[PDB]
């Protein structure tokens, strides 16, 4: 589990949005594992807007923040998981690291902010749904 909170936005994994995000939605997209739904309370996060490869993201499954290397965002096959089928997942960065489904919702984070949240496993890498793209997080 886990969300972004910036400004009155709460960004999450599309599979782990609640009834509530959906009745309060902004922008979804199954594709990117994506859902934002708007907030009352101000939240406390930066979204990085930047072309990083390095950052450290938190894994659940360890306690733990992992500092990685990762790939730009871009169209990658990830193979079937608990909550999703084998498919062709957009806007994906890849690391070298553990990743257990209910890590999804992990930050990564470089010098300029969130980054993303862990999305896909399996097979000793992290995959994580870049945010820094949503440029419309900042305002409104
Ligand atoms: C976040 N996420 C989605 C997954 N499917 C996995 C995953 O397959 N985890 C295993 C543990 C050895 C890799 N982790
Ligand atoms: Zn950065």
């Amino acid at each position: 589990s886990g969300a972004i909170y910036v400004g009155n936005y709460r960004v999450v994994n599309r599979h782990l949005a609640t009834h509530n995000d959906w009745a309060n939605l902004v922008w979804e997209d199954s594709s990117r594992d994506l859902l934002v739904s708007s907030t009352t309370a101000q939240g406390c996060d930066t979204i990085a807007r930047c072309d990083c490869q390095t950052g450290v993201y938190y894994c659940s499954s360890r306690r733990k923040h992992y500092p990685v290397s990762f790939s730009k965002p871009s169209l990658i096959f990830v193979e079937a998981s608990e909550y999703y089928p084998a498919r062709y997942q957009s806007h994906l960065m890849l690391a070298v690291g553990h990743s257990e489904p209910g890590d999804c919702g992990g930050i990564l984070r470089c010098q300029h902010g969130v980054v993303g949240i862990v999305s896909t496993g399996g097979n000793g890498l992290v995959g994580f749904a870049d945010v820094r793209d949503l440029l419309w997080l900042d305002e409104e």
